[PDB]
């Protein structure tokens, strides 16, 4: 009965006939006829996050609603493996800054390894339109139904929906295992973690790039760099911060044994390297279109923006608030726009940083116009406040993971090391908080391999934010972890380094292997041989006492 071939299953019929059925989830309608199905023939795919490939699958999209909502509609697209390349497998898929999906990005890295594979619009009015036009009723009027589709429950619908459609369709019995994944970046790495926080059995495995996670800090801490030029009246031109990173990543480079114009040691770099001597070194940057040449030295004011930059947002106390991106990190939030009636390069307000305070603390705007006034206690009191508001939406940093662990749920999180739009220090600090909540009365090591048998942590040497860096081409990028999630979860192999490649350079195509957490990469013999190594130091130095907030901030 089950169809055998692609052309059988990729029709308007068997796809209503494996629908789970209205109220399957009590407040939900599933609109039956607004089922679409197309065969998907020989495409070629290709991205940082799976090997090359390519695909056959049928494309679904179909409607719900929330019963009681006017004008609800929430769709969802799911890319279906021919019947005889279907293993079993479901891959949910996410978004990437407001949006809850990556549109065609995500979903081939599913249909590749034999997975049903997802994505939501959120409810928000179709797939190309984001969370941010939909969060508004009016002027100071959150849509509360918005603001909950894309903390969680989107993909919470998305899971539950998918799985009992790839159930039905590829005619599974109720005892087959349906393994079941997530994988995202960013936004899309946040949107991860909201369902392990949460439901512990949704997926067997989740997989997490750099997440925008702790909400009211990342994306406040975007404007920090904007009020350290204002508090110290310096707006840096591109080109001298921008010589400071490339100084940083030549005196960093060897500190972990391997000269490849890679730092994959950012802790001993923020440890050893004084970026004080890299004042008088010249710069020249060329004019772009839009911006013009910029030539000088590297001034005293601009090593005193980097370094307070760099030293993350204190208070008027001098209270540590957070932190801020890692050495070898390019100064993004700080970038200064070039003014032609003055001659001179002054404040270019963040736009994820502006976007946060205009949408969801004013709850008016996507942009903020000015910061005058705004102080480094500005910034503290959103950070504070919007803990409070967002604890139990988007905040997505709830520690206590035990209906995951306790389902045999397995996740792996990985960060690059010159992530310039999300802190490094970002993801290692939850996962010490998951650590100290689930392990509380271990020792460090007892309760670190306790952790670590179900949720490792991975830093990408000189990588971006989810991305290589064309800085530091050498560096590997782990473009193979659904590979790798299924040979854990499924065929008990467990993954002590994360697997990576080379994707850019002389070096493309050569595989590199990522230490897991709280291991650090060090290499022997002239850059050969690669060990994990224990370094207390370099684990301190990863770990921060926020002083300014009497919470914990998990
Ligand atoms: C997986 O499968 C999904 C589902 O099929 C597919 O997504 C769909 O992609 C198609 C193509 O991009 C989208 O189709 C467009 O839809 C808009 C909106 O259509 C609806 O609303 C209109 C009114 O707004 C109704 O009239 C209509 O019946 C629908 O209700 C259409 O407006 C688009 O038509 C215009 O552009 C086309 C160019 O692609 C032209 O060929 C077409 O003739 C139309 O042009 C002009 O029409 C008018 C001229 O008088 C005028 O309004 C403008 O001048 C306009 O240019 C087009 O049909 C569809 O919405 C997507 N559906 C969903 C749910 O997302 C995925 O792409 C697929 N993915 C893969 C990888 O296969
Ligand atoms: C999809 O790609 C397949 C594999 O390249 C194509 O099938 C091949 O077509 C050539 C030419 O007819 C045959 O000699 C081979 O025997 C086919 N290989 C297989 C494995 O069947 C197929 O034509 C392509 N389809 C489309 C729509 O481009
Ligand atoms: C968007 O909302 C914010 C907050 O509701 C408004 O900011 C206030 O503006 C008035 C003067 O216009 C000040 O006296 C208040 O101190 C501000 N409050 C805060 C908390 O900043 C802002 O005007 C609104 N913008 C628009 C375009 O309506
Ligand atoms: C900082 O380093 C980067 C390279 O990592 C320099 O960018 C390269 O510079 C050459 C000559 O200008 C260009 O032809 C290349 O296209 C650039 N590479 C990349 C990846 O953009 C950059 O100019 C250096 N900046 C400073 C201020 O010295
Ligand atoms: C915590 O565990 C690590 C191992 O993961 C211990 O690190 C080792 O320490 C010994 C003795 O100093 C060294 O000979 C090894 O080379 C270290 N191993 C590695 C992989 O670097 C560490 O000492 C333990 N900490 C405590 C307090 O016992
Ligand atoms: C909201 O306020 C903005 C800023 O003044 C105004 O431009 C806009 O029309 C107002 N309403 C909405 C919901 O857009
Ligand atoms: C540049 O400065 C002049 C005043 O000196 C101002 O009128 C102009 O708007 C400025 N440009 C921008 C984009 O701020
Ligand atoms: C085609 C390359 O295979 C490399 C090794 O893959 C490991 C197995 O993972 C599970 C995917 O089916
Ligand atoms: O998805 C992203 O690229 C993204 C989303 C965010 O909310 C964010 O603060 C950020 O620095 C990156
Ligand atoms: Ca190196
Ligand atoms: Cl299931
Ligand atoms: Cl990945
Ligand atoms: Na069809
Ligand atoms: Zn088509
Ligand atoms: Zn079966
Ligand atoms: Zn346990
Ligand atoms: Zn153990």
């Amino acid at each position: 009965a089950t169809p055998s071939t692609l052309a059988e299953l990729c029709t308007d019929s068997i796809v209503k006939a494996a629908l789970p059925p209205s109220e399957f989830i009590q407040g939900i309608t599933i609109d039956s006829d607004s089922v679409t199905t197309e065969v998907v023939t020989n495409s070629s795919v290709s991205s940082e996050f799976y090997p090359s490939a390519t695909i056959n699958y049928c494309n679904v999209t179909f409607a719900y609603s929330h019963d009681g909502i006017d004008g609800d509609q929430v769709l969802l697209e799911i890319w279906l493996p021919a019947p005889t390349d279907f293993q079993n497998r479901w891959l949910s898929t996410g978004g990437g800054g407001y949006a809850i999906n990556s549109g065609d990005q995500s979903l081939p890295g599913g249909v590749m390894y034999g997975a049903a594979s997802g994505m939501t619009d959120g409810g928000f009015g179709g797939f190309s339109n984001n969370a941010d036009t939909a969060m508004l009723l009016a002027n100071g009027t959150l849509d509360y139904e918005t603001l909950y589709m894309f903390a969680y429950k989107a993909h919470r619908e998305l899971s539950l929906i998918g799985k009992a459609l790839t159930r039905n369709v590829y005619g599974m019995s109720d005892s087959d295992k349906l393994y079941a994944y997530y994988q995202g970046c960013s936004e899309g790495g946040r949107e991860g973690w909201s369902q392990v926080q949460r439901f512990g059995d949704e997926w067997d495995g989740a997989i997490i790039g750099a997440p925008a996670f702790r909400w009211s800090f990342q994306q406040t801490q975007h404007l920090y760099s904007n009020v350290v030029e204002k508090t110290l009246d310096y707006y840096p031109p591109p080109c001298e911060l921008d010589k400071i990173v490339n100084e940083t990543i030549a005196a960093c480079d060897a500190m972990d044994g391997k000269v490849d114009w890679v730092v994959a040691r950012t802790d001993l770099c923020l440890l050893d390297f004084d970026i004080s001597t890299i004042e008088g070194k010249p710069y020249s940057c060329a004019a772009s279109r839009g911006t013009p040449a910029q030539n000088g030295t590297v001034s005293a004011k601009g090593i005193e923006v980097a370094k307070t930059i760099i030293n993350g947002l204190h208070d008027s106390q001098g209270r540590r608030v957070y932190f801020s991106y890692q050495p070898t990190a390019a100064f993004d939030d700080a970038e200064t726009q070039y003014n032609s009636t003055t001659g001179q390069w002054g404040l270019d307000i963040d736009q994820l940083g502006g976007e946060y305070i205009a949408l969801l603390v004013d709850k008016n705007g996507t942009t903020l116009d000015s910061l005058d006034g705004v102080t480094y206690d500005t910034l503290k009191d959103w950070m504070i406040s919007g803990l409070q508001e967002y604890y139990s939406t988007l905040q997505t940093t709830w520690p206590d993971l035990t209906p995951f662990h306790e389902a045999g749920g397995k996740v792996i999180h990985f960060h690059g090391d010159a992530d310039f739009s999300i802190p490094t220090a970002a993801s290692i600090r939850y996962w010490e908080s998951v650590r100290s909540i689930m392990y509380p009365n271990q020792d460090y090591n007892s309760s670190a391999e306790a952790l670590n048998e179900w949720y490792r942590l991975y830093t990408v040497p000189g990588a971006g934010h989810c991305a290589t860096n064309d800085a530091m081409p050498n560096g590997p990028f782990p473009q193979t972890n659904m590979a790798v999630m299924i040979d854990w979860v499924e065929n008990g192999v467990v993954p002590t380094t994360l697997n990576a490649t080379v994707l850019q350079g002389e070096n493309e195509g050569q595989n590199q292997q990522l230490c897991a957490w709280p291991l650090r990469p060090l290499w022997t013999n002239n850059g050969t041989t690669m060990e994990c190594v224990y370094n207390q130091r370099s684990i301190d130095s990863w770990h921060y006492d926020l002083d300014a907030v009497p919470m914990p901030v998990y």
